């Protein structure tokens, strides 16, 4: 049994959808942000929700599931692709970067909803050629379609990126997924062995380094007194196995299994100062500043769509009760 219901989320239109296990709320106007994810059996919210519409706008990448296209930093907002140079708004002024892409602060359209025994689908979409200011920065006919499916106890979360233009473009995608993370009763684990070393501007130098506490990181570890803003290299590339973040709420015995396919080669993990009760295990298909690295694509995970092509990048959130 499953349902869709149109609602108002803090004065914005929104869509609630779900089954007997999980409910989502997606707000198309807020960059198609999946702002709420609720476990119906235990009745607990899993995502960091905003108090007021205003405080959501203050920081639109620190609530629910913000879409980062492309993710994280480009230095000086400048890169070159196939001879051609680009200039993106430098919205991060101290570090002199462009930060977090085009689509998190924009109006997305609902393409369609669909319901079968296979669970409930909501689809959203944005055509970048319909946003004049983005075209100044990035004159390409990129179209992004999100497909959200709740089925059994899982939210499947698929990004289809399409080139409907006449020139090839590099692209990567990331999510700023913000989970409620209580430092004293929450354990965290990630399939990662190495991380990207960063300069003062949170930009990759090019070098990789062993994660000292990698064992603990594999098994599940508390984050008490540990400030993270780290760009990890998914272990799957070298070792196979899983590609996932896991969060474990000790009180209610809830496991949140955040899976992602082979295209997601990096996870940025962010908890601000560690005293804010949240955590952002952010899977990216490409490393920070990927566009500006003279490094193999199988490492940076940089991708290219030629005219007429499309790719789908798959991730899921699984709630397990144990
Ligand atoms: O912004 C275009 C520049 O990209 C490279 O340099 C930046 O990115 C590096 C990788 O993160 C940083 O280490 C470096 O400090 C940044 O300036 C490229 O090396 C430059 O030639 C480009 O101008
Ligand atoms: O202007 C800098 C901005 O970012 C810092 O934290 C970032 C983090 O570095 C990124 O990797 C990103 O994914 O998460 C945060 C922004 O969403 C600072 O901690 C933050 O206060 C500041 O606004």
């Amino acid at each position: 049994a499953n349902f869709i219901e149109k609602i108002t989320y803090l004065g914005t239109p929104a869509i609630k959808a779900g089954n007997e296990h999980l409910e989502m709320i997606v707000v198309p106007e807020w960059g198609s942000n999946v702002i709420s994810l609720v476990d119906k059996t235990t009745n607990v919210q899993l995502l960091r929700e905003p108090e007021t519409a205003e405080s959501f706008h203050d920081t639109p990448t620190l609530y629910g599931i913000p879409i980062l296209f492309p993710p994280n930093r480009i230095s000086d907002g400048t890169f070159s692709f196939r001879g051609r140079t680009y200039h993106f708004d430098i919205n991060e002024k101290d570090k002199h970067n462009h930060l977090h892409g085009f689509l998190y602060h924009e109006k997305w359209n609902v393409v369609t909803t669909k319901q079968t025994d296979e669970g409930v689908i909501v689809e959203t979409e944005i055509d970048l050629s319909e946003l004049p200011h983005v075209q100044k920065q990035f004159p390409h006919h990129a179209v992004v379609r999100m497909t959200y499916t709740i089925k059994e106890n899982t939210l499947f979360k698929h990004a289809t990126v399409m080139n409907k233009g006449k020139e090839a473009f590099p692209w990567g995608i990331g999510y700023h997924t913000t989970f409620i993370f209580p430092a004293e009763s929450s354990l965290f684990s990630l399939t990662a062995d190495q991380q990207w070393e960063l300069d003062e501007r949170l930009l990759p130098t090019g070098k990789l380094m062993d994660v000292p506490y990698k064992e603990a990181l594999h098994e599940g570890m508390d984050l008490r007194h540990k400030q993270l803003d780290d760009v990890f290299l998914s272990s799957y590339q070298k070792r196979g196995g899983e590609n996932q973040a896991v969060i474990y709420h000790q009180h209610a015995h809830i496991s949140i299994i955040y899976k992602a396919d082979e295209q997601f080669k990096h996870w940025v993990v962010y908890n601000a100062d560690g005293k804010q009760g949240y955590l952002c295990p952010e899977p990216y298909t490409w490393v920070t500043n990927a566009v500006n690295l003279d490094l193999p694509s199988s490492l940076t995970g940089l991708q290219v769509l030629e005219p007429g092509e499309e790719t789908t990048a798959k991730s899921s959130i699984t709630i397990e009760l144990n």
